[PDB]
């Protein structure tokens, strides 16, 4: 009996076999749950990717910049899942800040426009998957999005530690409304993980001191967390995705869960 | 296949039916968990409560007050799961503060031995708990301890509030330890319980202005619990709890989960 | 002696007699200071209101959003202040949030254009005055916005209390850029005050509904604070703001003083 | 004009011409404050110390675990300032912890005796001084204690810094008490200061990993602070304790002011 058995999940945010959405994804199907994906733009990639999921899951395209895509959604996931069938779960792992936010660009050089994208897709877009999906959740039901722990300003991350502290407020909004149908609104604020992007920027892509500061945040990380943290394994932030997606902790809401080692409990 | 199926599982504060502590336990049972109990004092009565729960656990007296209780808790409870086995898991539902730390007594008059009591049992009983019990737990093994979200003063739980904001403080501490033998401490910071004692304060047993505080402050918990909250029952705190002594929250340590219907997370 | 005596500082913000910003600037001018004032869109307006200040200030225009603006401003700063001299003091007291953001209209409903249009104003603006100001701000200077606390989730306020958490993140920012000048850079968190905007939403301009909750919002502040709250009493923030601007909080920055009658450390 | 001019003020705390309290006297005295002094056991060596400050001021005896020094300390305050006249401030910098609590001591080997008369001195006494005070305080008026930011975990400090988390919270009940007086609590979160006793620390006393653990941690400290942070001076920690004392942030009650540096704003 798995963790998920019988619930109807959908998963955004696969783009290569290394993001943390695919660790989601396969252990979410590991625990019996059916899932329905969301992948941007380049959908060919992302189904050859999903093909290696335990699994099969059906594939819906969506630019969470695009409305069209979002007033389409429900309808596409209802296909999807079969008239009469609701999601149980909703998980968003969508984050992106253009170069000029992030990196040795100075903080004060990101132009607007490019820090407004950033927190559309990193932040508002939370909001904007929740109203698209809450008129077809479950009572019972479980969204969940990624967070990286933005309480404290941190080198690099820059603008996209500000997109995180606006999805944290975010969150907390959207478990308003979510509790309207029963729903819990949760957020995972993960350690870092090396990724594509993520090993890109620490080999120099952003600029050679920003790659040095991220590689001193991450020995950090591990040497504070009580229980270490393995930035090249995302199973553990996985697995704790899938236990706010399960009845296991069914009165929190609005809140934030850090599968970061403990990292965060910790000044040295 | 349960949630906890296989783990041996050490549960402590059960004094009536109504003790969150029974209700950890009948869950962790539920899951498939083997218990071992601890209580204080009355032990004919808690043998007797524990009766009803669904499976049989060995009963183990400890005061935490007593260093000798303490000193020969391993001992006593590998001779109740045999030698060669360890815990997976240990829950601490312990708490105490004298009256005149309590209710209408006013804050400033409650005497220092009474207040070091309460934070004794409250709070250093959970390094004392620790201390007893990670040489005869397991790698992968969790600690659990009961907590109320004391960031913010409230009426009438006056030094009971101090008393777990010292338990917070003192479960960043047990994660480090805990570390070393590659298990997890935390706190389940839940919403207000109707528990035998609780009730008894409602009612008056504190002074009556104390009463309707407490009362107040259950009514304002629903209705800022963007999910609600349900005072009368324990279940979705029981189920946080076993989701800790889980394998499904694997890097958090030192942290604080909230059961509390998402309350703390909105200011009205 | 007044505490800012021969403290050259700019104050943002001004737009009626009600403005928080009005009673920044009259304190500050009653403890020495020398002012340049900045205003948007209404400055016939606004030299009005401003006539009415204890001294003379200098008032140049500034809309945030416009880049050819920001970029003149340390140079028209300079002109008004006199080559060779720099500022001490900066205050940002600038918000807003399109009506589609806030009260009744859902939380859901409101457009990207509209909230995006809101954090620029009232988050990313604050690093947009700082990048303009700290290449002519002398070492020990202040820089200081105003806050609402975001931390939780609240009625009405819906993307102006996101706004606010992004504000806080960019203020953490701010500070890393502002100590290579050795200037502060700090957060004034205030209760709510009835400025004309409150009060008109108050009396429902942007709902029945909401304005009610915000009514019970102020009533609940006042009674949650330890030492009351007014809000029609601006003197206390703006005192507030003046000991940010001194010498006398020197090891403070990237951080928020909570100026709101202890409301926040209170649950009830 | 001093910041503090015509104020009476209780300065507690003074054992060496190092102690932060031999600051914050010094400072207060230079801002015009009329001091009374308190002290613990040594008194003809406090006399000694204070001797050097810049004005007089009475020594009077408080050992905060003796009930009859706290009962009887109102009337020596009031015989040393005469009679009908009343304290506008109180500033609390006591702190101990028996060496079994600190340093290279195991966390878990600390006897609770110990714990608890570090948490009688280090805690319960800021209530138990405002308890005696505020009988006497002017509306107005300004208790202050001295804290070190206990919200996560560090090597060596460890019970003290479960004795600072239960001081922040007793200054939020003691701002509830206070409150009625029309008088302020707050704490003064101080980075960390080269006291002799940190001094002898850092050198070996409590044992040489916990002296290098405390040297590591000052030197990231300054790393991590926006501005710096200088461990040799007190003086911009006693400038912020005047800034609680003075009329100046009046709106501020059971809060923690961080005169840190920023550093505990910041990650890395
Ligand atoms: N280190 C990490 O990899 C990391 C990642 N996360 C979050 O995890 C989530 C998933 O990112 P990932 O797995 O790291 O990387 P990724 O690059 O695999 O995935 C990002 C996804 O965003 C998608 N996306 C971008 N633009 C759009 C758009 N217009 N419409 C729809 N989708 C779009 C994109 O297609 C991709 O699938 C994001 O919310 C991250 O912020 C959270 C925490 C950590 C982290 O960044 C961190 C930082 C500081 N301290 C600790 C941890
Ligand atoms: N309302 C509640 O019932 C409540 C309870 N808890 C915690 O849950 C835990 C269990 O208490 P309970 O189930 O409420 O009540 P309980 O009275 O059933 O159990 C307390 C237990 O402590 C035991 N105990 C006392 N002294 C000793 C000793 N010397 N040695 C060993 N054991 C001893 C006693 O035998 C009993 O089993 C405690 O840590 C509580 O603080 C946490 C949160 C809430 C809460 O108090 C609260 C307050 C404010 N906002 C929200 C929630
Ligand atoms: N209640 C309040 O009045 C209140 C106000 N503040 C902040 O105080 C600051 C000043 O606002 P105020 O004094 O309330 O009101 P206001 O309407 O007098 O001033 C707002 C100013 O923003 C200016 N502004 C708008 N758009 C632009 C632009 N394009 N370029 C430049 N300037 C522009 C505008 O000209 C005006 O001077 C803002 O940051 C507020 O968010 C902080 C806290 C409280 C608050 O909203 C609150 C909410 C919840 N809990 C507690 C408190
Ligand atoms: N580093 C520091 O020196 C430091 C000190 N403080 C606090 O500042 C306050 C003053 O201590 P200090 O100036 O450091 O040192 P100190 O040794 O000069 O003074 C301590 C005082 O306590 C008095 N005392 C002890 N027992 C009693 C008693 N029975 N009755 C009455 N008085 C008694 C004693 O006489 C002495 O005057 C304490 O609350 C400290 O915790 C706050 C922060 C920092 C700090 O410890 C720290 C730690 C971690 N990160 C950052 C900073
Ligand atoms: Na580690
Ligand atoms: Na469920
Ligand atoms: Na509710
Ligand atoms: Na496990
Ligand atoms: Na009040
Ligand atoms: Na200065
Ligand atoms: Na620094
Ligand atoms: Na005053």
């Amino acid at each position: 009996t798995g963790l998920l058995d019988g619930k109807r999940i959908l998963v955004s945010g696969i783009i290569t076999d290394s993001s943390i959405a695919f660790h989601i994804a396969r252990v979410a199907q590991e625990q019996g749950a059916q899932l329905v994906l969301t992948g941007f733009d380049r959908l060919r990639l992302i189904q050859r990717i999903t093909d290696r999921l335990p699994a099969k899951a059906p594939l819906l395209e969506l630019d969470v910049q695009n409305e069209e895509h979002l007033a389409s959604l429900a309808g596409r996931v209802t296909e999807a899942i079969g008239a009469g069938n609701k999601l149980d779960g909703v998980v968003h792992s969508i984050g992106f800040m253009p170069q000029t936010g992030m990196g040795i660009n100075p903080f004060f050089d990101a132009p607007y426009a490019d820090v407004s994208k950033g927190i559309h897709i990193s932040a508002y877009s939370y909001a904007s998957m929740a109203k698209a999906l809450l008129p077809i959740m479950n009572p019972g039901g479980s969204i969940v999005g990624m967070d990286f722990d933005p309480s404290r300003a941190m080198p690099a991350y820059n603008w996209m530690t500000v997109a995180k502290s606006a999805l944290e407020s975010v969150n907390r909004f959207v478990a308003r409304e979510a509790g309207k149908y029963g729903v819990r609104s949760n957020l995972v604020a993960a350690g870092p993980i090396r990724t594509l992007a993520m090993s890109a920027i620490v080999g120099g892509a952003l600029g050679e001191e920003a790659g040095a500061q991220i590689q001193l945040l991450e020995e950090g990380w591990d040497q504070r967390a009580p229980i270490g943290w393995n930035m090249k394994d995302a199973t553990p932030v996985a697995k704790t995705v899938c236990a706010l997606l399960s009845d296991w902790l069914p009165a929190t809401t609005g809140d934030i869960i850090y599968a970061d080692g403990g990292a965060h409990t910790q000044l040295l």
